[PDB]
RNA sequence: AAAA
């Protein structure tokens, strides 16, 4: 059983079809303990801010994951839809952070 | 019950949790006849892929760069890239239909909750 | 939110 981080779920994640995904939403306190793991995070600045989170060493590492049943995958998770082409700076994801538009989840495929 | 059209699942799609979907791959004709119906709630956000699913469907949707909502027993289609891209990447016509004829673009039916 |  493997265990992953990414900053977004996608359909590209998943092996075989049909398949069922429970998401649910966790704490900053709960997702730093379970993330200090497959890195996938594949921006500059959402890895520096999980990093000023949870006091973490991760780097970014913008590769491919593919799920197997009973994987689970953590999540950090911008909650507004970005223009299109959107690569947010620490700047900006620190705001969105602080105005409550940065989520954690947990995922189990 | 609602019907959706995208261009991926994402977590800020749905609204209450814990939460399953269940995720299922369709092919091109499939999703075709699926969407080419007028209950269906359009939120593709790029003008290339808006122009890839009006040639391959027939239909006439226009890019709505929306958010979605998903609520229990809503239903979304979703055309996506099978591959993870360069970062900021938005696919030109050129660019997305050679994906499509190399198999990297694909069709999935989603069911929230 | 075509793998924020």
């Amino acid at each position: 059983n493997k265990v992953y981080l990414a900053n977004a779920f996608s359909i590209n994640m998943l092996t075989k079809f049909p398949t069922k995904v429970v998401i649910d939403k966790i704490d900053r306190l709960e997702f730093c303990e379970n993330i200090d793991i497959i890195n996938s995070i594949g921006a500059d600045s959402t890895i520096q801010l999980i990093n000023s989170l949870c006091g973490t060493t991760f780097q970014k590492n913008r590769v491919e994951i593919k799920l197997e049943k009973e994987d689970k995958l953590y999540v950090v998770q911008i909650s507004q839809r970005l223009e299109e082409g959107k690569i947010l700076t620490l700047e900006e994801i620190l705001k969105l952070y602080e105005s409550g538009k940065v989520q954690f989840f947990e995922i189990i495929v």
